[PDB]
Order: C-alpha cells, then structure tokens, then sequence
C-alpha cells in the first residue's frame, strides 16, 4: 500500500539523481545507517556518479559524511570509490572507505558511538547541511518511521538545514512500532534530562522521528536491501572461547555473583559472538535480556524459544537468512525487540544502572590487559572504537574475547605492549581466548600479567611473553607496570618487517635458552 | 562538647593498640580518607608498630588497604614503612607507599574513583573484614558524622564485618551538616536507582553515615591533623596556561557555545589545575558552580571572591593555610559547599547530565592527544588515574593542562607516543601548555597532531616532534595514525639512558 501517508509531502517526491543535486561540495551530511542496516542507498549512488563526473573535469566534489555507525556498499562503498569523502565519522566497515582512510585520503575520527549526537549538537562536525535518512513510511502527521536502525537519525534531522528521505519498500511495513524515539534532552544543551530507563524492555518515547516538514526538500522512493553479511558460523576457536565464557558465567551464578538470568547482555557481532549466543541458547540460564547496540541472528533464536525475553538495540545485524526470518514474522518479533536512538542504547548512565555485561572483541591486549580495538600496528585503522568504550567502561563486567593469535598464527593477540590503546586496564576485567580465561578482578598490573600470560596467550608465544615480562621486572624504570622500552613494540616491527611475530633461530632470543 | 553523643556507644571506647588487634593478617580494610583528608590516624600507627614486631618474630602480618583516595603519613606512610600492605587501591600520594608500589613490594591498582564502591560491593577486593572510619562526632541516634571527606565511607561501613571508628577531636565540630549521604542504590546490586541530582547544588540525602551499632567493635578517641600539602603559587608557566584557557572560555561564551556562567566546573588535583582557578576568581564569568571531585585552595578562593556560588565535591584538598582559613570561617563556607559520596560526585551519568567542564593535569600527551596521567616512562607510578577518567570521558568539554616540559626542560610533555595511556584521543578535546592551546574538536589524528605540535610543544622539542611526524607520515604501516615503531618510545628511552630527551 501507500508508504507516504501524509498527502502534502508526496509533492516532494523526486528521482534519486535530482535529490542528489541538493548535496553540494563541502557539505556536512548526516545519514541513517548502523551495522549495515537502514542507511540510504539510491541517493548516495547517484551522488557518487555526479562526483566522479565532476572530478573528471577537474572540479572538486567531496562531502563530510557523519553516520550512525557502519553503512554498506551503496553508501560508504560508492562514495569511497568516487573519492568523494573528505571527512568520515564515527564508524566504518566498508573496505574501500577503509582504504581511503588508511591512505590519508579521507580524514577519520571514531568517536564513542553514544557520544556522536552530543558532539554533533555541540558543533564539533560543523553545521549540518543535509540529513539523508531511510524510512519505512511517513505517517499521516508527517512522522518519519525509521527502518532497520535508529542510530543518530533524530539528531541529524534536528540539525540539518535540508532533509532528504528515502522511502524503502524493501523494508517491512510492520517495522512501524518497533522503534522508540525520545523527545527528551539526551544529547542537547545542558542541563540534560534524566533518561528514566530502569528496565531493558522500557519504552520512553514514540514510534516516529520528528522533523519540520518545511525542511524536507526531497523524498525518494526506493526498493533495495541492506547489507546482510553472511552468517559467520562458529569455528572450533570460537566454540572454545564461548565454552570458557559460559563456564565462567555458570560459576558466577553458583557463587551468587550473578542471578540465574545473568544481567542485561551486550555483545558484538561475528564468529565469537555467534558462538556465545549459541552457548547461551543451550546453557542453563533462563529469562535472558539484551541491552546492546545490535540484534543478531542468535538473538532471534533465543527470542523465539523464550530463552531471551527482550532485546534492546539501535540496529539489526542479520544474515540474509535471518532477515528473511524476521520479515516473515515481524508481527511476532516486533513485540520482542526495541530499537532505540544510539545515544540511548549507548548511554553510560543507563548501561551502568542496568548493570550490563559487556562482551567485546579486540585486535590485541598487552600483558597488562590494555586493549586495542582499532589500529593494527598502531597506525592502520580496522573499523573503529564503536560503542566498545561506552559499554566496557560502564558495564558491571567488562569482557574481551579473541583468538589468541591472528593471521594464521603469525601474530600474537597478546603482546608486550599494545601498539594503540582503546581500553585501559581499568576498563577490562575478563579476557577469554581459546586457551582459557583470565579473571583479573582486584589484581595489580603485574598480577594481571601473570593471569593473562598463563591463561590466554598461545603456547607458541607464552615463553616470549614471559621472557619479556621477567626481564622487564628486573630492568624497568619502575616496577609497577614493568616494560623494556627498547623492545616493547619490537614484535609489531618484526611483523611489519618479516610478516611474522615469531622470531628466527638464526639470531639470539632470550626465551630460546 | 562530648563527641560521642550516643551514650551507649561510649562503652566501646578503647585504646588504638587494642583496636588494632581486631585487624588480622590478610584482612581487607576499608578506610575513610581522600586527598589527604579524613583518613584514620592512630589505629594505623599502632597497627604498623605491631606489624614490625610480628615480622621480626617471623610472623606474616599484612593487610589489603582500600580507601576513598589518597591519605597521609599516619596511614599510607606508617603502613608502608612497616612493610604491612600487600595490596592498595585506588589512589595514593604518599612517598613511602609510592616507593613500595614502584619496587613491587605493595600491589596496586588505581581504579576509576567513582567505580570503587561498586567494585567493592561486587567483591573485587574480597570480603571487607574491617571498616576504619574517622568521624567528627557520633550523634545521639548513632549516626556517624564524617570529617573532611566522604569518599567511600558509607560503602565500607555497609560491607565490613567489624567497624572501628576514630573520633578525632582535631576535626571541626562544625563539619556536621556539610555532608550529603544518599541512602539510595548508587553502587549496589543492579538494577541501580536513578540519582535525582539535576543541579550541582542539590542535596538529596542526610548529614550522617549510617551503620548498625552492633557492628562497631571499637571506638578510639584521637587527636591528630590531616596532611595538607601546599600548592605552588602560580608561576609564569601556570599563569600563561590559565590565561590561554580563560581566553578560550571567553570565546566560547562569545560564540554562544557556553553560557556566561559557564557550566559546572571540575578541577583536578595538582598545581596547574589549581592555578586556573586562581585566574577564575577575578575572571569575567560570574555565578559559577563547581561539581568536582575535590575543592582545592583555588576553588575555596573562588567561593571567597563570590565568583563561584556553590561547590560540590567529595573532599577538601586544602593547603595547611587554606584548611586553617575555612575552620575559622566554617559558617561562611558551610553553606557554599556540599560534600558527597565519591560514587555520586564521580558518577558519569550525573557528570554528563550536568554538562561538566573537566580540567585536569597530565604527565604527558602524545602528538595524537592520547594522555598519560600516571606512569612515568610507562612503568613508574606517580599518583593514579583517580577521577580523571570519570570526568574526562563524561564531560561536556575535556581539557588537559600541563607545562610543555618537565624536569627543568629535560623532558618534553608532548611526545611521539605516550609511554602509558590513561585517556584515549576520544576522551581529550582541548590541550593547554604555556606555549598555547590546541582545540582538537572534530579533527582526525593527523589533524590533531598538527595542532598539538604547533600550539602546545616547547620550541626545544617542536622540530623533533615535527620530524617524527613527517617521517611517520612517509613510512608508517598505515597513514591513519602514522607511527615509526622503531622510534615511537625512543625519547623515553633516551631519558632513561642519558637523563634528558634532548639528544647530544
Ligand atoms: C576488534 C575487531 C576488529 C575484531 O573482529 P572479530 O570479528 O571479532 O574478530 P576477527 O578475528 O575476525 O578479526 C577481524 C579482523 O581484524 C583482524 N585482526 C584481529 N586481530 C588482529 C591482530 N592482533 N593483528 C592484526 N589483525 C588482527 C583480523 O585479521 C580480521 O581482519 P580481516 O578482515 O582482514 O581478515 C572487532 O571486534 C571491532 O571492530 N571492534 C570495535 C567495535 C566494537 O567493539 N563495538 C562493540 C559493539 S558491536
Ligand atoms: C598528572 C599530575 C601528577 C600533575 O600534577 P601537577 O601538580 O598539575 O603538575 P606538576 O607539573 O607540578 O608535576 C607534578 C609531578 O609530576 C611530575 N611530572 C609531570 N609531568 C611529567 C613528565 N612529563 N615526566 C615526568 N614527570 C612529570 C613532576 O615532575 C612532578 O613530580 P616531582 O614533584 O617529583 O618533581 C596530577 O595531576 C595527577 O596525579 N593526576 C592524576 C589524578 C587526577 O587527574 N584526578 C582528577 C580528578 S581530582
Ligand atoms: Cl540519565
Ligand atoms: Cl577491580
Ligand atoms: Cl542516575
Ligand atoms: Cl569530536
């Protein structure tokens, strides 16, 4: 049926190309889009074409692109291919955009996801010229129903001089009602409002994004799917990680340090997350609750079985098969899921009050349990900090999970010193790899190192780590957090130079003797 | 006037020595004490003497010492000298204890100060065997009136099996009424309560700590002073920093990015932050309010000048002379000050809600604006992260302040890579040295570097930093955050090897 139920706004409907003409060189553009869901698709494609055409004529044409979080091939991909983005924030997973960032062709800053809206309102990104937002429908009174994510869309609509809406008929109509949008002051000028959430299933707002219809300069009718990345079926490494984690949860419950329903759960996406979610479906724990950034495949499974009672998030992150499942059954799933603005889903006040358990991936940790989530060798961006800081620091328990090695064993995920730090020791209590689980609660840095080295490090790298540690203990400037600055980053340099962190036996290495 | 106003409790008075005997080897001890204020004094000394005797007899005798934040010679000092603390958290400024920590003789973890209560309730430090809390007075109904700080005392009282109270006649009886202790669930089992603070000057609790009298195993009458370390009268360097920041605030106000009375101010521990407050006391911003972790001399000065209307904190951090001033004028100041539990003063939910401006010192920052607050050369503890993270990450504006050099110019406070990170780039927007102010809002790492190097670095080090950055841009593995890993930490090593970061 008709998706634009406000008659007057129908007059604004126009082709993607025409809408794209509203976007000018130098513009700051805020868009919907979070974990590959709910980003605009047709206008960015048309924009990229016009950008390339300008460039070919020696005409400059780039934008500043501010999003909810990651988008997809139609947005980050097309614009990066066109070399059309001078600044990007706060989170990207597109390969072409990643290359632009790492070549210094696109300036990038990965703000904490829960803080983006506030910094935008503060003016940190400059004046927003355009808000470009995907919609399921437009209501009788001109409300904008978001699609598969909320992200920062309400904030972008508030700030933007002009607004473009893409109404996507691929998106199920019964998404209307799944969102909770607050008109409260979460991210505006102090003093802010108390965000009165005291349960993960609590709604505080309404189903629509609000915007002055007079700012709506174009509406584009679309029909195109999200980026539904393939399902990352757990491998033995992930299954092992999930096993150690579930054993730990079970023990915490038996010691009355967690209720049998655990606490509200936040998890990332990927092989390991999937393994944890399958473990949880099978585990002894009942009445689970999600308070996270994302809804993933394994969550629908638990919502269906009743193992999980509710799932709060800002976005969907589903395989094509899972999206298919939720579409054929949106009526049911809409009652089990709440999609929130990301400044609410990622609100530290709320995360702490609910006592979330945070479970996040990492590039690497050093022996003292400082965590790198972003910058390989310290300089090459992967995705971005995302909401890992929002959750890690605010959680009741902060847990980091990773294979003990990377790149087919040629890199150790436990290193003498992290090449970049995203999460300080104070923000990480539990580490899990396929080798075991380190519980660091109440430990000093030297004590942390003893646990991480013994429980988490791969056997191929443990002697090398222990050697570094032992010699640092003997020689470090101070002994509170012992280091040898002469070799702290030397394993990373070895990888840059040789493609492996494992040392040759053709030179002396202290641990070889 | 009698300090123990509950008659029944007077039967529990005993000597410090006898009290100390309640504390067993291996015990976890939660004490009052924050920025050199309100820590117990006599029991620790008696404990320390007894520990030395025991060690000499070949008897192990150590405890875990958990506090609000820093204490003083009678506590950290005495116990450190006796080699009697096997674990310490969350924050220390005593030289003897610091040496124990840097020698690996006392285990230490500097938690975010606002989180300590919750981690204690979670059991991260173990079962609390003892709470040793200094009080001004015990009310007729058995309330415990705190002294010069609140810190974590209410939590330690809740958790501890046995309670020892030191009632210190040295402390001003007029402290009674200054504290605001909330009986709601801030740091307990989830789901926690909403703390209904929506203005920095709002009281939501009562004047006393609550404890079941049955848990009080001993009360010790004491008479000794808090440890007031003086602040450096602002020199040329501090004054220049304060000047740049005040000008900055002025431009923000002019651009309508701050109100004319600014926002609630958090001013960190240390001389630099203090010097800024001195600038403010005669500044163009009126009707200021503090929502801070501590009230240092400079903030007391702002309340005196009338430039600041009210100040919230968990503790006093006053010089010996400022502490004398407030006691002689406790009536004037008592209505201008609110002392709260540290898990409330340092609550990220409240800090963000109020839109605090965070101003903190630092050891060093790298060219990308990562900040080290704690570990010199990456390994030697100074004080601790304290509340700098609670505030930096939650604040409306996060500002870091430091001389551009340390150790008489032999160390650059701006380095290629911080030897230890306490505050990531995302948690630091503004840097100020005596050389200038770097405004990093909205900038990528390479753009942050340009600002930090050009605005903040000392001229002796700027060319070296630029050289590092330019060659990194050319040769780094990735160009998003360019580094040369062979030399990223080489300045710190140069200092270790030669005593200076300046090459031959
Ligand atoms: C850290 C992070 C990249 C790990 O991803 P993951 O899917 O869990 O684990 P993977 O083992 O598959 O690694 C992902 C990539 O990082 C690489 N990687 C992981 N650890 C590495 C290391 N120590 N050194 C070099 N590369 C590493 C992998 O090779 C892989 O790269 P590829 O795509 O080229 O093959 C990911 O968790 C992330 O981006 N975190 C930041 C955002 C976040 O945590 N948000 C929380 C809410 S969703
Ligand atoms: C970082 C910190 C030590 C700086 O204190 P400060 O008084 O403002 O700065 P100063 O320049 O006077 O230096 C203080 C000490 O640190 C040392 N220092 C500062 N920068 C240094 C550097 N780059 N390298 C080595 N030492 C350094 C100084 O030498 C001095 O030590 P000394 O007396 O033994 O010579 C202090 O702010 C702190 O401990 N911060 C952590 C807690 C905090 O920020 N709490 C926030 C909420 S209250
Ligand atoms: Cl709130
Ligand atoms: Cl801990
Ligand atoms: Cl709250
Ligand atoms: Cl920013």
């Amino acid at each position: 049926t008709e998706r634009i139920r406000n008659v007057a706004l129908r007059s604004k409907v126009c082709p993607a190309e025409t809408a794209s003409e509203l976007i000018k060189h130098g513009d700051v553009v805020g868009t919907s889009g979070f974990t590959g869901a709910g980003y605009p698709k047709e206008v960015p494609k048309a924009l990229a074409q016009r950008m390339e055409a300008a460039h070919d004529r020696g005409e400059k044409y780039q934008i500043s692109l501010i999003t909810g979080a990651s988008t997809g091939p139609q947005l980050d991909g097309e614009l990066a291919k066109a070399n059309g983005v001078y600044f990007r924030s706060p989170f990207n997973t597109d390969a072409t955009m990643r290359n632009r960032i790492n070549a210094g062709e696109t300036e990038y800053f990965d703000n904490h996801l829960g803080q983006v809206a506030g910094r935008a309102v503060q003016g940190n990104y400059g004046k927003f010229n355009i808000a470009l937002v995907e919609a399921t429908a437009i209501t009788e009174d001109g409300g904008i129903v978001p699609t598969s994510s909320v992200g920062n869309s309400q904030t972008f609509l508030n700030l933007a001089e002009k607004v473009i809406i893409e109404v996507n008929e691929w998106q199920n109509p019964m998404l209307e009602g799944i969102h909770d949008i607050w008109d409260g002051n979460v991210s505006g000028v102090p003093t802010r409002d108390i965000v009165p959430i005291v349960r993960a299933d609590q709604r505080v707002g309404g189903p629509v994004l609000r915007v002055n219809p007079d700012k709506i300069a174009a509406i584009v009718r679309t029909n195109d799917r999200d980026r539904n990345a393939p399902f990352a079926a757990p491998d033995e490494t992930a299954k092992a990680i999930a096993g150690y984690l579930l054993d730990f949860f079970g023990h915490e419950v038996k010691q009355n340090r967690l209720p049998p329903s655990l606490l509200p759960l936040q998890s990332g996406v990927g092989n390991v997350a999937n393994a944890v979610l399958e473990g949880l479906k099978e585990g002894p724990f009942e009445n689970l609750v999600g308070y996270s950034e994302v809804i993933q495949d394994g969550m629908l499974a638990m919502l269906d079985s009743g193992r999980m009672r509710i799932a709060s998030a800002s976005s969907f992150s589903l395989s094509p098969e899972a999206a298919e499942e939720i579409n054929n059954r949106m009526d049911f799933f809409r009652s089990k899921i709440i999609l929130r603005q990301q400044d609410v889903s990622n609100s530290p006040g709320i995360i702490r009050r609910l006592g979330c358990i945070a479970m996040n991936g990492m590039i690497e940790a050093d022996i003292y349990g400082n965590v790198n989530s972003t910058r390989v060798m310290g300089s090459k961006m992967m995705n971005g900090i995302g909401g890992s800081g929002d959750f890690a620091r605010s959680s009741y328990l902060s847990i980091f999970l990773s294979p003990s090695t990377a790149k087919g064993g040629k890199i150790s995920a436990i290193v003498p010193m992290a090449a970049h730090v995203d999460h300080i020791m104070q923000d990480a209590q539990i580490f899990v790899t396929e080798q075991g689980l380190a519980d660091l609660r109440g430990l000093s840095p030297v004590q942390r190192a003893r646990e991480i080295i013994s429980k988490c490090a791969h056997p191929d790298y443990r002697p090398m780590l222990q050697d570094y540690f032992d010699r640092a203990l003997k020689n470090s400037f101070g002994k509170h957090t012992p280091h040898l600055l002469t070799e702290a980053l030397s394993w990373h340099q070895r990888f840059i130079d040789t493609g492996t962190m494992l040392p040759s036996s053709l030179e002396h290495h202290h641990h070889h003797h």
